């Protein structure tokens, strides 16, 4: 269930390096379904790992160009 924040959320985690349910949440002000569902969206895009035993993930892809 796709969102139109994905790239705002995609451009924050790989800032950020941080893909936490609640950092997403805070970042974009959402809920945590919908902020789950992104990141859930960014494993399946090998934007993030899958989480470990914790939630916890890793960010794989780069952040954004700057140019």
């Amino acid at each position: 269930e796709d969102d139109p924040l994905y790239d705002e959320a995609v451009r924050f985690v790989t800032e950020s390096r941080r893909a936490s349910i609640s950092a997403v949440q805070r970042k974009l002000k959402i809920g945590y379904n919908r902020a789950a569902r992104m990141i859930e969206a960014m494993e399946m895009a090998g934007v993030v790992t899958p989480m470990n035993t914790n939630g916890s993930r890793e960010v794989i892809a780069p952040a954004p160009v700057r140019d």
